[PDB]
This record gives C-alpha cells, sequence and structure tokens, in this order.
C-alpha cells in the first residue's frame, strides 16, 4: 500500500524498495502477498437475493389478477359469495396460477445468473510485469500482482491495478476512466506528482485507476495499491441500481398488454349490464343486490380469465434462457436486449485482423534489395519456417538455410524489427508456450528477430524464458533507443528514434526506424537500401519492390506485409515537436527503404460457414479493415464473402476509394459492397451508420481499438475474447470462445424467441376470445347460464398457467434460419392473425355452448328437451307457461355447466397444440418436439379429473360426468379445433405470406 500520488517517481520506488526496471524479486512478491494478499475483490457474490428475486409480481397483469384476489377474499369474508367455503377457494384459483408461473421465472433467472458467472469467472485475467526472476516483461495473473511491483500497461488494455505511473513509452498516454469517473472522453496523464494529498480521482493525473481502459499510449508503472484498497474497490458496493430498465421488445409486448386491459375491462362492464336484468331472479332471492354483486363477480372472474396474467414471465423467461443458452455457446451477454435485436439483425459487419482471422501471425517471407542497375532490380527473397510465437525456425534461401549475418540488408532488416518494435516474447513455463506481450503483429517480427539471429549471438545453451528474447536484446544493447513516434492510423506507420550505445562513436549517426503499411512507408522512401550501399529510389525499383507486395498478398498465402525503413539523417531532437501526434509523417520522410515481410495470419476455422448461414438467413456480412485492400479481397475470396472469381471493382473499397465518393454514393457503396480496406477507425463507424440509415438492424464484430467506435454505432456490437478490453467495453456480447459460429446462433435464438413469443399470444387469445364468446352466446341466445365465477376462475388456472408459459420452451421452427429477417416495426400482431384468433376462438365460442346445449337436447342422461330448447326458461317452479311441463328446474343442474367447463379446457389443451409453431402442421412439428407443453397439459387434464372426481371437491365447483360417455362427446366437439387451426396453418402456408 501506498498513499500517494503525491510523491515521486524515485520515491515511490524507495518505498517499496524495487528497482524500476528490474521488478521485484521472488521474496518480495512472497511478503507483499502475506502483507497485502490477493488483487481481487471480494464480493464476486450475492446480487439478486431469492426473495428479491420472487417479486416480480410487481408487474402489470399481475397486480391485477393480485387485487381480484383481495376482492374475492373480501366479498368472502362478508360470510357469503353463494357458497360458503366456495368463497375463499376462489382466491386461491388465482394465486396460484401467479406462484407457478413466479416459480418457473425465478429458476430461469437462477440458472442464467450461474451459466453466466462460470463463463465470466472461466477465463483469468492477465497483467504484465517485470519481476526480478526475467529479464524481458511477463505475464501473471492479474490476482498476482502486488503493491510495489513494475507493471506494463498499452493501448486496449484493462489498468489490473491502482498504479502510480513511472514512465510513459509514447508521446502521450490517454486514458479511459468513465467507469470510475464519469469523465466521457479519454484523459491525458503524466508521472508529475501531484502535491495535493487529498486530491480527487479526476486530478491524479500520474495515476492509472484499476478498471479503467489505456486508449492511447503505452506506460510503465508501479502499483500503489490492490484489491479492495483499490480506488473502484472501496466504491463497489454503493449505487442505487446503475442497472437499466427493459427490452424493446419486452416494452412491445408490455404495451400489447396495456390495451389489452382496456378491451377486458369494457367486455366486463359489458357483462355486468348485458345482465343487469337476471338481477331479480329466484336464484338470489332477488335481492336489490345479491343479484349485482354475482355478475360483478362474473365480470371479475372474466377479467382474470381473459387478462393474459402469464405474458409478463414468460418475456422474462425467454429472455433469461437466451442467455443461459448464450453462455453455453461461451458468448457472454452484457445487455439484455442483444439477443432479441441479433434477431432481426440484417447486417453484420466484421472487422477482419484477429476477429475474421485467428491473429496467430508469423513471419514466413521477407525480402531486401539485391541488385540495383537502370531499370533493372532484383531482390533477395526469404522463406522463413515456423508459424507459432517460438523463435525456432531456418531462414531459407533457395531451399538452402542461411546465416542471416551474411546478407547486410537483413541486419539492418532485423534491427528495424528488434527496435522499432513495442512488444515482446513471454514463455508460458506451465503450458509450454511462447505467447505474445503486445500486438500480433508486433510479435512476429519479434520472433523473426530470434529466428535471423543476424550476429550469430550463442543461444544453444539458453533457458526456454531466456531464448524468447535474446537476439532482440543482442540490438537493443547496440543502440540506445531516445524515443518512441507511436503507431498511428492515419499515418498507417510507427517510428523509433536511436542513437549508438556505448556513446563511445556519439556522431557515427543518429537513425530512425520505420515500420508500417508498405504503401505509405515506400512513398516516403527516396532511397534503396543495397547492403551496406544505398542508391536513389526509381520507378522501376518501386515497381518490383509493390508487385512482389501484390504478389504476396494476393497469393494463396494472402500475406499481411510490412515495409521496413530508415532514415538514415533524422532531424535533430530539438527541432522535433512531440505534442502533435499529426507531424510525425513529416518526420518519418527522406526514408531509405530495407525490406519487406510477410506475415501469416490464418482465417478461423468457421467463418466461412458462419456466413454461408448467414447468406441463407439473408444476412449480409461485411469485412471491414485497416490491411490493404489485395489482402483483404483476397482473404473475402477464401471465407466466401467473394466468390472465387467474382468481379469486385465496385464492392471493395479502400478509405481513399470511399471517401472520393459524393457522400450519396457512400451510402449506396455500403449497400453493395463488402469488403472494405486500409479505412480507419472513423470510416468503420461510418459504414454501419449508412447501413442504419436504410432503417436496417446492423451488427459490429471486432477486437481492436480501431473497432470501439464502431461497436458502440452499431445495433449489437460484439467483441472477441482475444480482443482489447476497450473493444470489450464498447459491446453487447463477447465471444469468449473467439468463435464466429456463435454469432449465427445468436441471431437464431432471437428469431426463436421471438416466435415463441408469438405462439404465447396466440394461444391465450384465441383461447380466451372463445371463453368470452361463450358468456355471450348463451346470453344472447337466451340460454342458462354456462359458468359460475368459480368456474370460470378454474379454466383460467388450467389453461392460462404452465401449458401457456410451456410454449416459451418450445423449438426453433423448422425454416427460421431460412426466412429473412422481420423489420423491426412490424405490427406485433399481422392483419391474418387476428383472423386465426377469431376463428379459433369462434369454434371455442361455439363449441362450449353447443355442449352446454346438447346435455338439454340430445343428451339421454340429460332431458330430451329437443330442439328449439322447448324456447325459453320461463318454467321456473312449479309448471309455467304449460308447454310440456315434464321437468321442473333442470337448469342449474350442474351437468349442463360441467359440460361447457370440460370442452373449454379440453379444446384450450388441444389447440395448445396448435401453437407448437406458426404454420407448420403437427405433422412436420408433432406434438413431441415440446415435451414441456405436454407435461405440463397432462398436469391440467389431471388437475381437471381431480376436481370432478374427488368426492369434497364436485361439490365446489358442480358435480361430474360420465366417464364413459360424457368425455366421448367432449373430445369429439374439441378435437376438431385442432382440425380448424390445421387448415389455417395450411391456408397461409400453401399459400405463403408474412
Ligand atoms: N505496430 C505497427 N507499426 C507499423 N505499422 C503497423 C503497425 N500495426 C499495424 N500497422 C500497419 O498499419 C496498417 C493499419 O492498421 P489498422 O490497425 O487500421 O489495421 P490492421 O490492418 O492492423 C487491423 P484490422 O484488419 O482489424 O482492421 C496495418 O494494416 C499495417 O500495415
Ligand atoms: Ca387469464
Ligand atoms: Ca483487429
Ligand atoms: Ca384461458
Ligand atoms: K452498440
Amino acid at each position: 500500500m501506498e498513499a500517494a500520488h503525491s510523491k515521486s517517481t524515485e520515491e515511490c520506488l524507495a518505498y517499496f524498495g524495487v528497482s524500476e526496471t528490474t521488478g521485484l524479486t521472488p521474496d518480495q512478491v512472497k511478503r507483499h502477498l502475506e502483507k497485502y494478499g490477493h488483487n481481487e475483490l471480494p464480493a464476486e457474490e450475492g446480487k439478486s437475493l431469492w426473495e428479491l428475486v420472487i417479486e416480480q409480481f410487481e408487474d402489470l397483469l399481475v397486480r391485477i389478477l393480485l387485487l381480484a384476489a383481495c376482492i374475492s377474499f373480501v366479498l368472502a369474508w362478508f360470510e357469503e359469495g353463494e357458497e360458503t367455503i366456495t368463497a375463499f377457494v376462489e382466491p386461491f384459483v388465482i394465486l396460484l396460477i401467479l406462484i407457478a408461473n413466479a416459480i418457473v421465472g425465478v429458476w430461469q433467472e437462477r440458472n442464467a445468473e450461474n451459466a453466466i458467472e462460470a463463463l465470466k469467472e472461466y477465463e483469468p485475467e492477465m497483467g504484465k510485469v517485470y519481476r526480478a526472476d526475467r529479464k524481458s516483461v511477463q505475464r501473471i495473473k492479474a490476482r498476482d500482482i502486488v503493491p510495489g511491483d513494475i507493471v506494463e500497461v498499452a493501448v486496449g488494455d484493462k489498468v489490473p491495478a491502482d498504479i502510480r505511473i513511472l514512465s510513459i513509452k509514447s508521446t502521450t498516454l490517454r486514458v479511459d476512466q468513465s467507469i470510475l469517473t464519469g469523465e466521457s472522453v479519454s484523459v491525458i496523464k503524466h508521472t508529475e506528482p501531484v502535491p495535493d494529498p487529498r486530491a480527487v480521482n479526476q486530478d491524479k493525473k500520474n495515476m492509472l485507476f484499476s478498471g479503467t481502459n489505456i486508449a492511447a499510449g503505452k506506460a510503465l508503472g508501479i502499483v500503489a495499491t490492490t484489491g479492495v484498497s483499490t480506488e473502484i474497490g472501496k466504491i463497489r458496493d454503493q449505487m442505487a441500481a446503475t442497472e437499466q430498465d427493459k427490452t424493446p421488445l419486452q416494452q412491445k409486448l408490455d404495451e400489447f398488454g396495456e390495451q389489452l386491459s382496456k378491451v377486458i375491462s369494457l367486455i366486463c362492464v359489458a357483462v355486468w349490464l348485458i345482465n343487469i336484468g337476471h338481477f331479480n331472479d329466484p336464484v338470489h332471492g332477488g335481492s336489490w343486490i345479491r343479484g349485482a354483486i354475482y355478475y360483478f363477480k362474473i365480470a371479475v372472474a372474466l377479467a382474470v380469465a381473459a387478462i393474459p396474467e402469464g405474458l409478463p414471465a414468460v418475456i422474462t423467461t425467454c429472455l433469461a434462457l437466451g442467455t443461459r443458452r448464450m453462455a453455453k455457446k461461451n458468448a457472454i451477454v452484457r445487455s439484455l436486449p442483444s439477443v432479441e435485436t441479433l434477431g432481426c439483425t440484417s447486417v453484420i459487419c466484421s472487422d477482419k485482423t484477429g476477429t475474421l482471422t485467428t491473429n496467430q501471425m508469423s513471419v514466413c517471407k521477407m525480402f531486401i534489395i539485391d541488385k540495383v542497375d537502370g531499370d533493372f532490380c532484383s531482390l533477395n527473397e526469404f522463406s522463413i519456417t515456423g508459424s507459432t510465437y517460438a523463435p525456432e525456425g531456418e531462414v531459407l534461401k533457395n531451399d538452402k538455410p542461411i546465416r542471416s549475418g551474411q546478407f547486410d540488408g537483413l541486419v539492418e532488416l532485423a534491427t528495424i524489427c528488434a527496435l522499432c518494435n513495442d512488444s515482446s516474447l513471454d514463455f508460458n513455463e506451465t503450458k509450454g508456450v511462447y505467447e505474445k506481450v503486445g500486438e500480433a503483429t508486433e510479435t512476429a517480427l519479434t520472433t523473426l528477430v530470434e529466428k535471423m539471429n543476424v550476429f550469430n549471438t550463442e543461444v544453444r545453451n539458453l533457458s526456454k524464458v531466456e531464448r524468447a528474447n535474446a537476439c532482440n536484446s543482442v540490438i537493443r544493447q547496440l543502440m540506445k533507443k531516445e524515443f518512441t513516434l507511436e503507431f498511428s492510423r492515419d499515418r498507417k506507420s510507427m517510428s523509433v528514434y536511436c542513437s549508438p550505445a556505448k556513446s563511445s562513436r556519439a556522431a557515427v549517426g543518429n537513425k530512425m526506424f520505420v515500420k508500417g503499411a508498405p504503401e505509405g512507408v515506400i512513398d516516403r522512401c527516396n532511397y534503396v537500401r543495397v547492403g551496406t550501399t544505398r542508391v536513389p529510389m526509381t520507378g522501376p525499383v518501386k515497381e518490383k519492390i509493390l508487385s512482389v507486395i501484390k504478389e504476396w498478398g494476393t497469393g494463396r498465402d494472402t500475406l499481411r506485409c510490412l515495409a521496413l525503413a530508415t532514415r538514415d539523417t533524422p532531424p535533430k531532437r530539438e527541432e522535433m515537436v512531440l505534442d502533435d501526434s499529426s507531424r510525425f509523417m513529416e518526420y518519418e520522410t527522406d526514408l531509405t527503404f530495407v525490406g519487406v515481410v510477410g506475415m501469416l495470419d490464418p482465417p478461423r476455422k468457421e467463418v466461412m460457414g458462419s456466413i454461408q448461414l448467414c447468406r441463407d438467413a439473408g444476412i449480409r456480412v461485411i469485412m471491414i479493415t485497416g490491411d490493404n485492400k489485395g489482402t483483404a479481397i483476397a482473404i473475402c475470396r477464401r471465407i466466401g464473402i467473394f466468390g472465387e472469381n467474382e468481379e469486385v471493382a465496385d464492392r471493395a473499397y479502400t478509405g481513399r476509394e470511399f471517401d472520393d465518393l459524393p457522400l450519396a454514393e457512400q451510402r449506396e457503396a455500403c449497400r453493395r459492397a463488402c469488403c472494405f480496406a486500409r479505412v480507419e477507425p472513423s470510416h468503420k463507424s461510418k459504414i454501419v451508420e449508412y447501413l442504419q440509415s436504410y432503417d436496417e438492424i446492423t451488427a459490429m464484430t471486432g477486437d481492436g481499438v480501431n473497432d470501439a467506435p464502431a461497436l458502440k454505432k452499431a445495433e449489437i456490437g460484439i467483441a472477441m475474447g482475444s480482443g482489447t478490453a476497450v473493444a470489450k467495453t464498447a459491446s453487447e456480447m463477447v465471444l469468449a470462445d473467439d468463435n464466429f459460429s456463435t454469432i449465427v446462433a445468436a441471431v437464431e435464438e432471437g428469431r426463436a424467441i421471438y416466435n415463441n413469443m408469438k405462439q404465447f399470444i396466440r394461444y391465450l387469445i384465441s383461447s380466451n376470445v372463445g371463453e368470452v364468446v361463450c358468456i355471450f352466446l348463451t346470453a344472447a341466445l337466451g340460454l342458462p347460464e354456462a359458468l359460475i365465477p368459480v368456474q370460470l376462475l378454474w379454466v383460467n388456472l388450467v389453461t392460462d398457467g404452465l401449458p401457456a408459459t410451456a410454449l416459451g420452451f418450445n423449438p426453433p421452427d423448422l425454416d427460421i434460419m431460412d426466412r429473412p429477417p422481420r423489420s423491426p416495426k412490424e405490427p406485433l400482431i399481422s392483419g391474418w392473425l387476428f383472423f386465426r384468433y377469431m376463428a379459433i376462438g369462434g369454434y371455442v365460442g361455439a363449441a362450449t355452448v353447443g355442449a352446454a346445449a346438447w346435455w338439454f337436447m340430445y343428451a339421454e342422461d340429460g332431458p330430451g328437451v329437443t330442439y328449439h330448447q322447448l324456447t325459453h326458461f320461463m318454467q321456473c317452479t312449479e309448471d309455467h307457461p304449460h308447454f310440456e311441463g315434464l321437468d321442473c328446474e333442470i337448469f342449474e343442474a350442474p351437468e349442463p355447466m360441467t359440460m361447457a367447463l370440460s370442452v373449454l379446457v379440453t379444446i384450450e389443451m388441444c389447440n395448445a397444440l396448435n401453437s407448437l409453431s406458426e404454420n407448420q402442421s403437427l405433422m412436420r412439428m408433432p406434438p413431441w418436439v415440446n415435451i414441456w407443453l405436454l407435461g405440463s397439459i397432462c398436469l391440467s387434464m389431471s388437475l381437471h379429473f381431480l376436481i370432478l372426481y374427488v368426492d369434497p371437491l364436485p361439490m365446489i365447483f358442480k358435480l361430474k360426468a360420465l366417464d364413459l360417455t360424457q368425455w366421448l362427446m367432449v373430445l369429439k366437439i374439441s378435437l376438431p379445433v385442432i382440425g380448424l387451426d390445421e387448415i389455417l396453418k395450411f391456408i397461409a402456408r400453401n399459400y405463403l405470406e408474412g
């Protein structure tokens, strides 16, 4: 623990007793661990309490059913309701369905949190340190960092601990501290003390805070605090729920449920008025109150029955489920809406290097000049074996291994690769593999240098740890690096200013060593080095060099290329201003060309496939990269973005060609082109923005800081697990896998969630419309009543709970990934689907009324009132308007009513079987494609049998039905509802639209 941004850099080193360049000793690390513990927060636990989660009773349609239960609990406390205990049952036929859905949602939520926590904890965060046991920097688990050690951070990195800055290697250091300070744009740092002890974080301009991101630059620091003492460590618990709101589709279904309240309300108030007449009837003594209280109970029960009380939970669930499924594919969802949004994406923009490609670079080819004689220019080309970062391989010329030191050009070439380089190698002792520290492109040069061994340095007798940077160090010992002009994407090159080492010859000349995109670099060369010699750049020499670059980048290896140059006579340091990055290009002029290196960088295995799937799902894939256009077009071909011969003259563009276009033309180019190359970070963002101007849902995939703006602009930003912390911070999803296949899976999951939300609604609407159609069909046709308040509450508990919820576990449709993407502003409910809600709701309305009627008429066990119903119910007591007074009251027989109640349950459970797929037949999508549904159905049917046959219960709900023959008819009236939808599905299937 050091308490000061306010002590000097010397004082900090001395406090911890550390040598700035070596780092802590093994024993020091031992002590510091003991005294300071591991660099991690304890928390890591809790989050949502079991009870906290349970409270999604907080919704809308749930509060309605909630209150409804209150009243049925209060109407019951007044000793009445119609039948004593039957009124205390009511409040529980209501809560039960709420409790069921609550349990499911809670369970889904728990499993989700878990799966995610599993995936997040999987891959250990690493840091870079200099420690006394190793000359070059090394990577260690971030939790093993202690106060006192020398840490290295560079553009892209998450700052691993609270660090006091020692040394800024770049000309500036910019940092993203939003997570801590709310400071929206990156901020500049220095290494000078900040006197004020009580200084607020924003003024700690010589400190790097754990959890912030290096936006730009490279720095060396010493760790002040770790773990909980960390600036962001103190503030973990605090903060009043920075957790946001809900998803578009969620607010949509929500809004939709909002207006269903209105309608159901009205239909209910209606039911009350429609029946304000039967208020005096003998059934409730005709009391001038007992009649309206009953029908008010009928309306309320009809309401609780009509309201899709489960809709809120099923969204929550399908969501928690998609997150869980994605977690299983090693995708981390940082933002809930991302799966649904991905669901209707029409365009996937994608970075090339490290995203479409593995970013495992190896220098496999190189050249320098050989002869220059007038229009004749010849190169010395070489090949290099070893594909990994291991310093193991050969330099081949003409199939014979050569001693690089033999060629003065290679000596210089390796010198440049070694000095103009912000990366290094670190040998992982446990994995037994050489790993990069820093950027792949640079590390590839490091391993190259080790392979070239141009000064014939003795390395055979070195450990694998030492062997990793041995020849590079040799070069470093030979030239002092005064300073570095950081790589920048406008100039697309990078520089180092160096002086001869021992200062023994303090004027044999200073040099700058330059490396960069070949086109820019070759343009700024005026000389060409030939061995130890120098001759002027000419057309022929340049054409030669460029064409071999073209050859390599377009050939079967699709080589990523770089030019290497030296500035033989650099400006005086004093004439050089380090303040403005924009003057670096001029400093990097009048160059001598030395050579080119060509890098191998294999495409990911799963990409070509994923793209085909996008193509099938109507999804466009665009490659966007800073790399040369040649290599980018070639790669696109290799992975299927472009055909192997496809003309691409106006389907591929460099940033410059794209800028040369009018705005209108740029927008258009984005609609046809699929390869954008040598484009800056601003270009990436613009392209995405253009796609969005066609009101399209755009995804962006990337890994590097040049991608963060586009990543933030897209609808869904997807970062690679292997990429920069900056790219991850700007994303909604992270592929911890680095597996590009997952993107397509996410799309499909998001497509499936929508479809499940759909069938759920279709089931509730078409069914509940039916129930309401019943109450109005009998009351209008002038029949005995079909149902009673509690009977209503029961078809509710049994047809609107788990059978509905279960549809959320529907399997994806057969063609789900073979249609195009749904426009996001598609009316939630199609014009045709509404007719389908009615055709079904109608059969349900008229099948449940026909059942009670059939009992009164065609039913043997029942009376034989025979067609016309004898017409009315004017009889009542003993023989009234005498039209065959053979039976007294019959109506008020539980039988006709229990009958309808059982066609209702049965026929609802029947057309939930229609809700496995929008338009697919039960033929291609059989009932057993969703087992969860079949279980729920059995649960309800069986629950319905209980109520009917367990002796005390039928009294509470109204007496039973002859197993043998009654059911035969219920089942005979109900089964057709499957036949009816199956005609409807066929209609919209055999004729297709949507
Ligand atoms: N460290 C470095 N020093 C010098 N030149 C570099 C460099 N890193 C990259 N370059 C060159 O600059 C060019 C532009 O880099 P930029 O980062 O925009 O793209 P990229 O091609 O490296 C990444 P991607 O394919 O994801 O877009 C690279 O293609 C390469 O030629
Ligand atoms: Ca309901
Ligand atoms: Ca990249
Ligand atoms: Ca229902
Ligand atoms: K975004």
